[PDB]
Order: structure tokens, then sequence, then C-alpha cells
């Protein structure tokens, strides 16, 4: 059923916190070599000791997924200092700060910058060994765990972005006969159903992320292509906070 | 079955070439008022000239769709000379410098502030006045050959923009903004994937005209998605560099 990551290099951005962290501690479990990345140094401290309590060997990098040039000066340290990654984890997530009319726009590009962009980033970097290899696993996480209204339309864009964005790498490497580089997208309802459509999208109910991780963790070590999962968006009750 | 968009205020997006010019001409013909933007002065001029000819009144605006600035600074102007538009076509769409000539990172990039960011510009700059108003249709154009190095990004892009259709229609709906609509011209990958849809390599396809029929008749009748095949011939393209 499910295969052996033992000794696989695994990255994981977004690892600090939320999913990523608790996907880190599946990954340890497994005895993965991790690669963790975040922007947020303290976050991404606590998750790598626990990560080694797990029994892992682990690197950390102190990344911001919304810079283009730091991916790639990590991901040239990757290489150098620790090998070639095999799973790669695309996990990070903006973070909003105000809501304000003035300081929205710029937030709602680094929504695509990060939730999208960087798994371009990310893949330019670390699928050229996966291909030369035959080896390697594509993760695109497109769910993450309330979001204010102002960013709710960027938000929700960007997850379809992302699902297309595993759809499309999905059938190139097929087509290219890259049989040995397998890709996994966590994906939201909603990319599937829309919101009004959907009741559960507004009431849940809702996973857990220790559940959530289970979940990805499963579609991961059983190679699956898809996994839908409720989302935890509150559409309803986050637009009536204007109405 | 349709409605009239008789003095409607109809701003087109990439309206100097193809199915943006094509769609500018058919709002000329049912008497819109036509504002077209374009980064191109004279295929805009030629586009204007035409829709004046067929007996609409035409305003242009050379802008960049790229640049948020440009187009809120565009759109002010819209507002002061012209009026509230009451029908957005968010059409225009990244056009590539070959890899040979080029860094690819940067048209990534720009792959996604034309075909999707730009949609949010505009949105934010004329959906206010159709929500006050409870009168407007924002038309998301998510189709339009694309090199191996871009397929990723343009195909992504596409996913993007259909998802900002969706979800704006939805936000519209919860709000009960009910003099709104909206409707997307989706090609059918963003339902069939590629590999699982053969005619995404082997066609059958629509020429422009067909394409822009579809997009008048739904536009109309106010359908939410039109969903067209698309000329993106998948598999041969990658299957150029192997
Ligand atoms: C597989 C292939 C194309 C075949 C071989 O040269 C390896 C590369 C690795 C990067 C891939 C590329 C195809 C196009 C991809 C998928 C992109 O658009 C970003 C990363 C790119
Ligand atoms: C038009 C085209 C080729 C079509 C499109 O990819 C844009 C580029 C822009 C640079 C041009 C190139 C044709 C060949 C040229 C003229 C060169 O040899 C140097 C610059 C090159
Ligand atoms: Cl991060
Ligand atoms: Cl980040
Ligand atoms: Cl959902
Ligand atoms: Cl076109
Ligand atoms: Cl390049
Ligand atoms: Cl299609």
């Amino acid at each position: 059923r499910r295969k052996s990551v033992t000794g696989e290099i695994v990255l994981i951005t977004g690892a600090g916190h939320g999913i990523g962290r608790l996907t880190a501690y599946e990954f340890a479990k497994l005895k993965s070599k991790l690669v963790l990345w975040d922007i947020n140094k303290h976050g991404l401290e606590e998750t790598a000791a626990k990560c080694k309590g797990l029994g892992a060997k682990v690197h950390t990098f102190v990344v911001d997924c919304s810079n283009r040039e730091d991916i790639y000066s990590s991901a040239k340290k990757v290489k150098a200092e620790i090998g070639d990654v095999s799973i790669l984890v695309n996990n990070a997530g903006v973070v909003y700060t105000s809501d304000l009319f003035a300081t929205q726009d710029p937030q709602i590009e680094k929504t695509f910058e990060v939730n999208v962009l960087a798994h371009f980033w990310t893949t330019k970097a670390f699928l050229p060994a996966m291909t030369k290899n035959n080896h390697g696993h594509i993760v695109t996480v497109a769910s993450a765990a309330h979001v204010s209204v102002p960013f709710l339309l960027a938000y929700c864009s960007s997850k379809f972005a992302a699902v297309g964005f595993h759809k499309t790498l999905t059938d190139e490497l097929a087509a290219l006969q890259i049989t040995g580089v397998k890709t996994t997208c966590l994906c939201p309802n909603f990319v599937n159903t829309g919101f009004i459509k959907n009741p559960s999208t507004s009431l849940g109910p809702t996973l857990e992320p220790e559940e959530v991780v289970n979940r990805l963790m499963h579609g991961i070590l059983t190679e699956q292509k898809m996994i839908f999962i409720p989302s935890s968006i509150a559409f309803l009750t986050t637009l009536e906070r204007i109405l």
C-alpha cells in the first residue's frame, strides 16, 4: 500500500507552523531526511527540534517564499550541502496583515507570489534532478486552515490556480514519459463545488489540522494524485461581516 | 432570450487585436458605448475606427494591463470623462518572448499579472459603481499556442481566472447583489484536464469568429459559463522537446 520514504530528502516550505509543521513531524516519524523552510526563524527552530526528537536528520533555512531569488539561493545551498530533493512539499502560504483599503493590493499580489508563483520556483529548482533520476514527488498543498473579506477572492482564486498548476504539471510529466516523478495535490472541495452550492463551505463540518495531515500523508504515501478535503474558509460568515 | 445592451458602457481590455477586437465590433452593432483598452495605440485606433463606422460612440485608452497603477489611472479617466462602466470584459492576455531571447521567470510572473491580477484591478475599479446601482456584468475571458517553457504558467493562469469568476459569482450571490451578472469563457481543459481530453491535443477547435459568437450569445443571455475547446495542441507542443 504505502511506499517507504526512509532516507529520502523531503523539503517542506512553510514548515514553521500549521500543516507544514505537522507534515514535517509525520515525515520525521518515517525517517526521511528533512529540509525545512519557513520565513519565521522561531517557528522553524521549534519544528526542527521536535523532528530531531522524532528521530530525523533535519536541516533548516529561513526563506521568504514571496522572494524568487531567496528560493533559488536557498535551493543552491540545499543541493550543495544536503543533496537532491526527492519529495517537494509546496505548502507555504501568505499571511495577511491589515484589511485596510490602502494596503490590500500588495497583499493580493503576495497571495499569488506565495500560494502560486513559489511553486514554479521550487519546481524549477528541484524537478530537473528528479527528472534526471526519474525519481521524485511534487506535492501541491492548496488547502490551508480564516481570511478577511478583502482577501477572500485572492485567496480562493490562488487555490484554483495551485490546483491548475498540479493538474497541468501532472499531464506534462505524463506527456514527457517522466514516469518516476509523482504528483499529489491537497485540494479544497470548493474547487469542485464552488461555495453557494456547497453549504459545508460556510457551515462545516471541517477537519482538525491533524486530520488534514493524516489524509495528506496517506495520499502521498499511496501516490494519489488528488486529495479533496473540506475547507474552513467560512464563506458566508466571512462575507456577512460587511454585508 | 437576449438582453439589449444599447447605451451600456462596455469596456473591453485587449481590444486592439484578436477576439477583443472582434468582440468590440459585435458590441458596436448592438449600439453600446465602447471604451477600448489596449497596450497598442494603432490596433486600438483601428478597432475604434471600425466601431465608429458601425455607428457606435467609442473612446480609447492605451493601457498596460500588467500595471496596476496604469489600470487605476485609466479607470479614473473613464469615470470622469465617460461614466460608469456597466459591462467589463477582462480579455487582455500575456504575450510571450521566446526563451531563446528572454529569461523565463519574469514572463511567468507577467502571465499572472495580466491573465489574473489585472482582473482584480479592473474589478476593484469598476465593480463598486455596478454594485451601488445594482447593474453590471463582469466577463472573465479565460480562453485565448504556447511554448513548453510557458505552458504551465499559461494553463495555471486560466484555472486561476476561472476560480476568480466562480468566487466572485458566489460573493455577489451571497451578498444578494442580483443585478450584477458574471460570465466566464472557459477552456474545456479546466474541467477535463489534458490527457483525459484528446481534443486538447487534436482538436476540433473553433475559429475566432465562432469563439466570439458563443461569447456574445452567453453574455446576452447572461450565462454564467461558456465552455469552449482550446487550441493549445498540448501533446505535440510537449513531445516536440523529446
Ligand atoms: C520537465 C522539464 C522538461 C524536460 C527536461 O528538460 C526537464 C525539465 C525540468 C523542468 C520542467 C521542464 C518542463 C516544463 C516545466 C514543468 C515548467 O514549466 C517548470 C519546470 C519545467
Ligand atoms: C522577434 C523575436 C522572435 C519572436 C518573439 O519571440 C520575440 C523576439 C524578440 C527578439 C528577437 C526575435 C527574433 C530574432 C532577433 C531579432 C535576434 O536575433 C535578436 C533579437 C531577436
Ligand atoms: Cl513560510
Ligand atoms: Cl513565505
Ligand atoms: Cl471546501
Ligand atoms: Cl485572442
Ligand atoms: Cl531563464
Ligand atoms: Cl480545452
